RNA sequence: AUGUACGUCGCACUCAAUAGUCAGUUUUCUGUUUUUUUUUUUUUUUUUUUUUU
């Protein structure tokens, strides 16, 4: 999957429930080398289901929330400059749409 | 002046009684009194689900 990315501008991955996909794939977004450029965007239906994988990155890089791997909810905006992965739902994405039309504050979205 | 005239009669009530004509299969329901009032205005009733500068 480190592979397809950087062979095609739309990769599609299906996973299980004990896949894991959910807390890796932004991992494979810094090894390739984005994060750096653009923020690397991780789209969630729910807030508690974008929150608690949140930490579970940050847990796994030994970092803590709100600092790299950080997320943006309604109002949490656990964002620091020095960020790369931004946890946020479908609507907080579609909330920044205005804001952003071409959506410059990323590089990755997932 | 003289002489001159008299006798019998009838009526009523009535009036009865008569020609011929034989027969009609068996069985059945229908039937009685009594408490009487017929009618009493009604109520609020349940939940997939999930995300937004």
């Amino acid at each position: 999957i480190l592979e397809a990315i950087r062979d095609h501008q739309v990769v599609i991955v299906a996973g299980e429930t004990g896949s894991g996909k959910t807390t890796q794939l932004p991992k494979i977004c810094m090894e390739l080398g984005r994060g750096i450029k653009g923020l690397i965007g991780h789209t969630q239906p729910r807030r508690l289901a974008a929150r608690t994988v949140a930490n579970r990155i940050a847990e796994e890089l030994k970092t803590e929330p709100g600092g790299c791997i950080g997320y943006k909810v309604r109002f949490s905006d656990h964002v620091s400059d020095n960020t790369m992965v931004k946890l946020m739902t479908d609507g907080i994405l579609l909330a920044e749409i205005q804001q952003d039309r071409l959506l410059m504050q990323y590089d990755t979205i997932i």
